């Protein structure tokens, strides 16, 4: 495992403490053995997400201080429009309060736009993998969300360069099966979050776009982690070995028609989202019409001016290769610590999170007893670290049958915020999980004390099986 | 006209400049004679809105600096929950990125809640007056938005204590006409924005709530300007002459079951919103399920932690009577300056804006030529002040026929941000409009150069009728 | 009286409250009837100084946020050096923690430099009027402080353009009496603070510098309020009628060899100072040698990097003519309010403060009973406004006899911070003092309850004589 | 070598970059091979000092934001006064702009007070070791500064618990030789800076104070690094093994009569200083009289209110054992990396810096050619790290002879700022120096290109002898 030194220094700190074992036991009991119900004061290191918890630079805060809060025509709106033109070569922008706000703006408009001439009768969206909220807005608008990630992503511990790739064969298959008139849009997710933050290759993005243009299908780039995807393209594609990150980004967005972005991820913000449209002025006008009642007026879109200001600066900082090398390297360092201790992970590590295969850690716990959640709770009790379950607990029940949906994998996700924790915090996490190895065989599963009908993993209360 | 001195002093300033006469003329032409298309850099004093442009206190900024950005269980979420319990005596909160986000969370849930028992087949919402975004979400969910403000509000220049009151007779009539089973909810807007920021009396809120309870109807308090309403209740109701503002507020919310709030208004923020529910845990659970895809996880609701932190402090500051007396006194001062100069306005002035009857200023400009918009453009060209039209330009076309709906009044709204402008800025606005008297008779109407199908007053380009 | 509108709007506020009559009485009694002993929490509007109480801009705060805190070679040090070259055309800078820190750096160095040839055995400094701390450092190094302001400043109520002028006759007289060998330096104070903030004309500065060069005397520009002086020169000298403020500034500093500056005044800061030297590299080197033990290392000079950053931005903002017109106009407005009510003041008002002649308001109070202080205390009890005494209380006792020194004038100084208070705050001050007119004949003087030997006006406790 | 995890996470970052070797070669050559002349933009990691470069907490920034800038009676002055009473049990405080400002306030007052009683005819100061500015102010007032650190501090690599201790025998000898009437004050420096950040034991502080009280000598605690001293006392003295840091601090100040403190060190500030006096009201009054012309009025002392606010918060954070354990442990880790590679250092590492004996790394470079400066320059060219020389270059020439004084040790000081750099930055520093092992034998000395008469090490320009 190799540590990469920060290309920055610390300007401001925030205190975090390890509560005593007695407090953690009491807190987890109060949270119903569900860390999503823990208060942040009960948490030492928070690995729940990489969304909105990043550390900003002094330049970002300075931009916020001089932010323009005007209701219409904020100076920062035009800066943001110019920045999108510089980075992506797209001519239209609509700010949003965050990524799912951007999806709520654009996706219903794409459905209306596809239907306007009498198409989209059995409408579908096709993606390498839809993110959870992305797929939710697809389904809330009466559409089917189809995921066709490459098969290389399902062999978790076997290395591959582009585990986020579309399966090109399955893409052509779905176009023939559903017809180009029913495909509202193709969503290229970069990096592919649901495959574990694994990159999509430039040639895969190019081929997907060429297929979409011959069939007249609109392409949306889900761009939450477009800078981590660009770093991987430079690191693993020989064509871009000597390109700048910005040059990689510019080529990526030749292969889409628009983008939805959570600025809470790679742009290094705590809040914020963005819709950008390449050149389709009609979709831009329709998305503006939906933005006003849903998010706010079209020159701030549910963002404070100071947050559009921070987004302009963060979009620049998020492309800096030295930071990307350190950031993605820190995630790799945590993964390499676990792998060298025999802990099975998804390999290679993605850009923002390490995924630990808990099924191999607690084999005595069946899937319907949430093995990954048992390891997560054990991890919290031992260390104060809070992680999140990507497995049977998250997957939920089948709506028609009421049965536990089958999970292929029982993952514990260790999601790493940007510029927040040191490699010593990474060592603290690894040494905490490694120290559970003799106790894994003794862990018991979990059963429900309270289970809501939908979105159970957020608020359900569990209890240990004794 | 009486000036009220600030109960604060200035800690930080932001530079604004008056562009030269030619720069203002060039900018207005570039904006297509629509000030909504102006960049903020072409504006000296901005009166477009009182939303999100407020000046925070140093205590609010300090609260942001120590804000807890945690994804789940942020310390500021629990503070905000305690504050809602303190001010409103409500047990449940869901933060939202702003006011229309709060409505998108709650209003579709109230409909599904009403429809689940097999009724609400022709559902309606009843309000003293729906705000634009409120009515939009009502109609987007297939419901009719019914407005029943007291008739005293339509006599613009005639004083009344409570021009925002419900018409009780019309409320009982609509309950009988549609049936209590089709009324999803009653929305009490305080102050009543569309009546001009005019207050609702405590007895009116009480009678509305009592009528709604006799029919089992849910009551939502639209609370964007609830602190200005409480001040008016203390100023004009002898029952509360010796009550604190918080005591009036506490009584107000005995007459609702929940609230939606734009914190970009009276809570003195630049962004932020809030749903609070009194005690109906089922509606709270359903609104949380919708919050997740639409706004974010339920402990931040599309807000940065720092913005929840500022909201806790701003909710306190927004109730301070000395500030409220100054704020509303500054609005009254601008109105009295114009009224004493013979400019006809809505009287008494509301809590947040002055409305100027422009047809009496430019009678040679008929309503279909947008007389209020012509007055606004002239005000901009003389002074750099940007105001907004509440008249025929705003009212728009009938969607079925495509014809210009005619507005009964042609208002220019001078909307005043909180703690931003001095009474010297108020004199500058008044003196500019008063100085326009000899040029009012020479003003020309306006016609469309480009008219979009939707968002007409926002983006349409106009041209002078030569 | 004419109010001038702010060329800015408020971005952040700070709460101030008027304590009740009983609280003010208790606080003043607890402070021993000396407002210098009051805590700020007992003060509504603070008129004690215009030093370090200014409101900064958002650009100044943004500059602090990215300030470079490096011990040696801070980016902000070089920015400050370039700014001094741009404004003053001086080649060397040494930051200081504030103005008296800069005087402590330079004045002992100028004395040692003058002494190097065996002269200056009876050394003096000559100024139009030494500021208190300036005169203090002159005497701390064993020198005599000579003040020779024009006779026009002693006739308080008669208008003159340049009441801060040197008496050229007295300059040539003092040079002949003491000899150019004993004149360590001439200090040109702009504006002349002790004459009431009154400006020095360009021709007076030019004549003083030419007289000094023919005798080989060093000229130091005390530059605390150099921007207010430049505004007056443009306002009252037809030669500069069409010059920019920076052009006036540039000419002003052709007539000095170095400057000491408190940035807590015109550069709009809360802390900070500056020494700048035209081209004498020898004096610059000696001043650097003294800076290290007294203030800090020479690239920060007892300042935080963020404070050098704020000074660079504040030096720019302090020269803006629109701001200078508003600022000085607010001081004139306060003066005109009082003058139009029959309150005697020094006229015309200077750049930063109004001086009220209290001997004419309470003639029944002899000087040794502190008439101006009696008016100040009464003003505080009536309004919560805190002012400062420039009279017999400040002048102190004769060191030779121990008898009360005779004061020519008994002034109450109303010192106005920059961009902090509105003209409504000015009305509040004026109306409180005007409302005291019927009580002035009833006021009683003060005598000492506790008197320290030196600097009594800061900490002496007084009691009413009755 | 053991890494200790941060008891905090990063809230804001500051960009630093490693210039290429060609840029460093150009930058070092441009700076005349003296890193003190380098701009900070040429520096990646800055190890010049630990003064004023610390990273504040979000609570410290929030305290600044609500800081009270009042000229007299700032809320933060009284908070600071209460804090000094809480921590040290001292009843009087005088803020100062930084540590040498505090010494300029107090030390001339102690001399005048001693002379007022007919003593201090041949005045001296005695310390375990005077800091540079401390001794400078002693000599500026005509006194001799006597250093009597224990002999254990001169044995560089031999461990001892208390290498900052006073030599009691030399203390009693100096009292007899000079007489107690000539001892103006004893300065107890904690930690002992000039011994390398080495602690003073509680019993040593106690015995020194008891000796001083028997002779009527005033004791001043130079308290720049009093919290690092307190941690060492808890870490190494079994009597305080179970005491809190504050309890250790509270006992320490029973053994002094006053303190001078640079808050730019352990109180975690970028600027600021403090005088506190235990109970001698006369010394307090005299120090206030000197404070006014030298620093400012007595309720801010040359500090902005925001900086007194940060100092209150920083004094608390600086005492937190979890932070102190991490801070001092990070310094120990850098030392342990070097020791494990065979690099000779002073052992044990002090609280704030690592000292590398460069004579043993480059024995071919004699003392008059500055061997440590040669290692520093090579270290900068290899890595962008800037360190400072404590050897012949700093020691200077003998004033009587003008030849280079012989230095006992040629140290390179690696001074570590607080909460700024990670242990990965420590590895980067160590790995850079360790990678120089093959280049050490080839290194050439340095000779003067330009040498100033005083304080040459700040501004002298060197050239490689080759
Ligand atoms: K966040
Ligand atoms: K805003
Ligand atoms: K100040
Ligand atoms: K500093």
């Amino acid at each position: 495992a190799k540590r990469i030194v920060e290309p920055f220094r610390i300007k401001m700190v925030e205190k975090i403490r390890v509560p005593s074992r007695e407090e953690r036991e009491a807190a987890l009991k109060e949270a119903g053995y569900n860390p999503f119900l823990l208060p942040s004061s009960a948490v030492y290191i928070d690995l729940l997400t990489d969304s909105g918890t990043n550390a900003m630079s002094d330049h970002q805060w300075a931009a916020m201080i001089t932010g323009d809060e005007a209701y219409a025509g904020s100076r920062n709106y035009y800066d943001l429009k110019d920045k999108a033109k510089e980075l992506f070569n797209y001519d239209y922008i609509i700010p949003a309060h965050q990524g799912r706000g951007a999806e709520n703006i654009l996706f219903p408009v794409l459905l209306k736009y596809k239907q306007k001439e009498g198409k989209a009768k059995n409408p579908v969206f096709i993606s390498n993998f839809h993110f959870d909220t992305t797929a939710a807005h697809v389904e809330l608008n009466g559409c089917k969300a189809i995921n066709i990630v490459t098969e290389k992503a399902f062999d978790s511990e076997t290395y591959d360069d582009w585990k986020g790739d579309f399966d090109i064969k399955k893409l052509k298959e779905n176009i023939a099966q559903h017809g180009a008139d029913n495909i509202v849009a193709i969503v290229s997710t970069v990096t592919c979050n649901s495959a574990g933050g694994q990159p999509v290759s430039m040639s895969n993005l190019k081929e997907v776009y060429e297929i979409a243009k011959q069939h007249g299908i609109f392409v949306v780039m889900d761009s939450a982690r477009f800078c981590e995807n660009a770093y991987f393209i430079k690191a693993r594609d020989p064509k871009y070995k000597n390109a700048t990150i910005k040059e990689v980004i510019f080529d990526m967005y030749k292969y889409a028609d628009a983008l939805t972005m959570s600025a809470k991820k790679d742009p290094l913000l705590n809040i914020g989202g963005l819709v950008a449209i390449r050149d389709n002025e009609e979709i831009f006008t329709l998305a503006r019409q939906r933005c006003v009642p849903m998010e706010g007026f079209v020159t701030y879109g549910g963002l404070a001016g100071r947050d559009m200001a921070a987004m302009v600066q963060g979009l620049e900082e998020g492309t800096e290769e030295e930071y990307l090398h350190y950031r993605i390297g820190q995630v790799k360092y945590l993964g390499d610590r676990l792998r060298e201790a025999g802990i099975p992970i998804q390999y290679p590590t993605g850009g923002h999170a390490v995924f630990v295969d808990c099924k191999k850690l607690v084999p005595q716990i069946p899937g319907d007893q949430f093995p990954a959640q048992a390891v997560i709770n054990a991890l919290y009790l031992e260390s104060g670290v809070r992680a999140v379950e990507i497995g049977s607990f998250l997957l939920g029940r089948d709506p028609a049958t009421g049965e536990q949906k089958h999970a292929d994998m029982e993952f514990m996700r260790l999601t790493i915020a940007r510029r927040v924790y040191t490699n010593d915090h990474m060592d603290y996490i690894a040494d905490a999980l490694i120290g559970l190895k003799e106790k894994f065989a003794t862990l018991k599963g979990l059963e429900f004390e309270y289970e809501p009908p939908v979105l159970r993993h957020f608020t359900a209360r569990l209890k240990p099986i004794e």
